[PDB]
């Protein structure tokens, strides 16, 4: 950074095959872009045009900037229900 308010940058650093429909494939060195931290093991992210889940533990965010503690993080609950559903 400085992202400002855009995704963050991730490159894989192992291998990953997506177990379920939701799930992004990738291999070592692909870049991924990440949308937003769902939980503490996952990401919303995109890789080659497609966007789906991404697992923490095989890559690595790029530094700086914050800004990127919003998306870093899970959404709360509090943040959730702060907002009628559409």
């Amino acid at each position: 950074g400085a992202m400002g308010s855009e995704p963050i940058e991730a490159i894989a650093k192992f291998d990953y095959v997506g177990r379920t429909a939701r799930e992004l494939s990738f291999k070592k060195g692909a870049s991924l872009l990440l949308y937003q931290r769902a939980s503490d093991d996952w990401w919303e992210g995109r890789h080659n045009g497609i966007d789906g889940l991404i697992p923490h533990q095989y890559i690595v965010v790029q530094d700086t900037e914050d800004g990127v503690v919003e998306r870093s993080s899970p959404k709360s609950e509090i943040e959730v229900i702060s907002e009628p559903p559409e």
